[PDB]
């Protein structure tokens, strides 16, 4: 239930921000230490939460590879329909599907926003 | 948010199984990559799903650290809670209590775990 989501999400949430914040007080973050905490702040029911998880990712776009680069634009997507930002989370959705056609998860993420436009 | 819960489950579940499939061709399994697959398959919305992360956190369990070990019985709790194995969750949520008593999250789990068994008439 809605208990149970919020005490996994809070455990992933305190532990990937504690890991964040250790490797950047260090100098040296990792792309998937990096990659989990914007994943937890995508996700998140706050919308400053979900505009730095937007900004992680943005800055992992240009260091990750083209497989990396489809999981980051996917939850660039998501982060963007979740912040009400329509039209620029069709862009990033359709660019994914012009590499992969037949991704059903892109492709039924596209009807979401596509209904949501409508 | 159902439809879209739905979506990221099924995209990090794929993910994280041809990750595992692949390194299981090698040969060799770390243990980062199949945490990461039964973390996403305790909270998929299938039964299936649910005891095959079980099965990869018992396997993981004896091996890991006592920092990794934590982790491992909190989601092991976790699995056995959506399965109503009520009894086999509280024995894990009651360990991890055992060596942290103010942790905030288990102790809330095991409150959940109490709840669901008395609606479910035990
Ligand atoms: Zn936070
Ligand atoms: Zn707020
Ligand atoms: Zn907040
Ligand atoms: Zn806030
Ligand atoms: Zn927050
Ligand atoms: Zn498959
Ligand atoms: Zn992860
Ligand atoms: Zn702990
Ligand atoms: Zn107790």
């Amino acid at each position: 239930e809605a208990v149970l989501n919020e005490l996994v999400s809070v455990e992933d949430l305190l532990k990937f921000e504690k890991k964040f914040q250790s490797e950047k007080a260090a100098g040296s973050v990792s792309k998937s230490t990096q990659f989990e905490y914007a994943w937890c702040l995508v996700r998140s029911k706050y919308n400053d939460d979900i505009r730095k998880g937007i900004v992680l990712l943005e800055e992992l776009l240009p260091k990750g590879s083209k497989e990396e680069q489809r999981d980051y634009v996917f939850y660039l997507a998501v982060g963007n329909y979740r912040l009400k930002e329509y039209e620029k989370a069709l862009k990033y959705v359709r660019g994914l599907l012009q590499t992969e056609p037949q991704n059903n998860q892109a492709k039924e993420l596209e009807r979401l926003i596509d209904k949501a436009m409508k």
